[PDB]
């Protein structure tokens, strides 16, 4: 089974709780990070962390060395200009999965990539077209690619009670970070997403 994984983008907001969650569950969790002092000092902590940076392919290959599989939770510090910083990322991961023999991704993209692109906001254009270079990426790799499509990501505390639609827009346009990160998790214990798109929510209210 899967016992050994490496979270990438562990620093942001779905990152922090996958990361608590994974090792919480008893993974054997690896991390990348530009920053050790960004993850907790107290609480659950992953067992390796790895200091550098995911567009270095030789910092993101002692990442994935000896995995199991790996999460993909990458983002652009908020920044909506134009930007190859998700699907470069996702090429070097790819690249270190298929030098190492890892077979199985799970990498988070966004719920745009399920509409018609006639109705994407045109503010958050170009992060989504990143988002659908690095599906490609991931699609065309080869490898066992879960791809995790969610609507606008919330702060509700986390209730393990979402809904996953598969290859396909969902009935609520919102997921808690905490559902997020333990619908990953969930993903690292089946195969029946591999190949799919998922889009998981819930009603909080
Ligand atoms: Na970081
Ligand atoms: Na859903």
């Amino acid at each position: 089974a899967v016992k050994k994984i490496a979270i990438f983008g562990a620093t942001g907001q779905t990152g922090l709780t996958t990361l608590a969650q994974a090792v919480q569950a008893g993974y054997e969790v690896t991390v990348l990070v530009r920053d050790s002092s960004r993850l907790p000092s107290e609480g659950p902590r992953p067992a390796h962390v790895v200091v550098g940076d995911v567009l270095q392919a030789a910092d993101v290959d002692k990442t994935v060395a000896g995995q199991d599989a790996v999460i993909v939770l990458l983002g652009t510090r908020n920044d909506l200009s134009p930007t190859t910083v998700m699907s470069e990322g996702a090429r070097n991961i790819v690249a270190a999965m298929k030098a190492h023999g890892v077979d199985k991704v799970v990498a988070c993209t966004s719920a745009f990539l399920l509409w018609d692109p006639t109705k994407v906001p045109p503010r958050l254009q170009a992060v989504t077209d990143d988002h659908i270079r690095m599906h490609k990426v991931l699609r065309e790799s080869g490898l066992k690619y879960v791809a995790v499509m969610p609507p606008h990501i919330g702060d509700q505390p986390l209730t393990g009670a979402y809904t996953v639609t598969l290859d396909g827009r969902g009935p609520s346009r919102v997921i808690s970070k905490h559902d997020l990160g333990h619908f990953m998790l969930r993903c690292l214990t089946t195969d029946e997403y591999d190949g799919h798109s998922t889009y998981p929510s819930h009603q909080y209210q």
